[PDB]
């Protein structure tokens, strides 16, 4: 049984030599050698059985990704546990080796026009992917778009998602839609393409556009740049006490797009308006996203695969306790496990 870091590390002996890569919350993630196929992997040691909502994390991604087969979208190529649900206490969960992830990136690099062109068309179209599986991914961020040594953009991270149907504590929530913070409910696909352009504007100034400390001082930096909202903008707002609060601020002016980003490509300004609008119903899809001008050079419908079947949990995770969970996870992982 390897060690790192005084962790152990029980994936031998298929894949060996271990490299300390970082953490999370509840694992350790190694780089490892692939003795059986012959290449180099990343491997996530979890340790979610004694919570809850980890236990729904876990299984949400191990179900979403084990279903996603996209270009852009990070996949599962095996996962480790116990061969008995009392012996389980860790997953390991292995995935194609990746360099760095564009929250790193973005730290050290400045990125010219055209490469913030190549990494939005690549977002957008796993994003499509994603969304024509009726699923919302609902925590994009700069730290879980991760890029491997070809300068390829996979999106990770399906822990928090939902399937959609329009009829949990966050690290940053300085990507999530301003109707996430003014209501409680009726998320749609919308709120994935806002995220999304709140990664555009940080690819255009190496700064985070809307970094509040908390709900109340996140929309103020939201307001203090699109503007006040319309009176149209404000009735689509559901919930009345927040909605009546947005009347109770005093009005401010709406930043325009070229003086915050004085440098940028007035075709990609253009398309960060369109998904940095207020009213998620105005707000514009990944479809029209992909087809809008700034992404023209990339932009191939033929060369955009979707999914092949819409998304059913087939259960939801929200009430489970942590032993059902456990149970489940057990289940979903049989199936790399010799003789199922
Ligand atoms: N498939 C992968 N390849 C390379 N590195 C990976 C990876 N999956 C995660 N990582 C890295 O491990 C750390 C992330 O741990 P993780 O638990 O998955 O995501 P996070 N940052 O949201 O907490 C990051 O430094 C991330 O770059
Ligand atoms: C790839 C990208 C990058 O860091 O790649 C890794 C492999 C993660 C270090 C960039 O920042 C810029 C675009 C990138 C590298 C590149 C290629 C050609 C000319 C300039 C930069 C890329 O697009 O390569 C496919």
């Amino acid at each position: 049984p390897e060690m790192v870091r005084g962790q152990v590390f029980d994936v031998g002996p298929r894949y060996t030599n271990l490299s300390y890569i970082g953490e999370g919350a509840y694992g350790m993630v190694c780089s490892a050698y692939d003795n059986v196929n012959k290449v180099r992997v990343a491997i996530k040691k979890i340790s979610p059985f004694e919570h809850q909502t980890y236990c729904q994390r876990t299984l949400r991604e191990i179900k979403i990704l084990l279903r996603f087969r996209h270009e852009n979208i990070i996949g599962i190529n095996d996962i480790i546990r116990a061969p008995t649900i009392e012996q389980m206490k860790d997953v390991y969960i292995v995935q194609d080796l990746m360099e760095t992830d564009l929250y790193k990136l973005l730290k050290t690099q400045h990125l010219s026009n055209d490469h913030i062109c190549y990494f939005l068309y690549q977002i957008l179209r796993g994003l499509k992917y994603i969304h024509s599986a009726n699923v919302l991914h609902r925590d994009l961020k700069p730290s879980n778009l991760l890029l491997n040594t070809t300068c390829d953009l996979k999106i990770c991270d399906f822990g928090l998602a939902r399937v959609a149907d329009p009829d949990e504590y966050v690290a940053t929530r300085w990507y999530r839609a301003p109707e996430i913070m003014l209501n409680s409910k009726g998320y749609t696909k919308s709120i994935d393409i806002w995220s999304v352009g709140c990664i555009l504007a940080e690819m255009l100034s190496n700064r985070p556009i809307f970094p509040g400390k908390h709900y109340l001082d996140q929309l103020n930096h939201i307001l203090g740049i699109l503007g006040s909202p319309s009176q149209e903008d404000l009735n689509c707002i559901i919930n009345l006490k927040a909605r009546n609060y947005l009347l109770s601020l005093p009005h401010k002016n709406k930043v325009p797009w070229n003086r915050l980003f004085p440098n940028a490509d007035s075709k990609a300004l253009d398309l960060l308006d369109k998904m940095l609008t207020f009213n998620p119903h105005k707000r514009i899809e990944v479809e029209q996203a992909l087809a809008h001008p700034y992404l023209e050079q990339y932009y191939d419908p033929s060369d955009e695969p979707i999914a092949e079947a819409p998304f059913k949990f087939d259960m939801e995770l929200d009430d489970l306790p942590k032993e059902k969970l456990k149970e489940l996870i057990f289940e979903e992982t049989a199936r790399f496990q010799p003789g199922y």
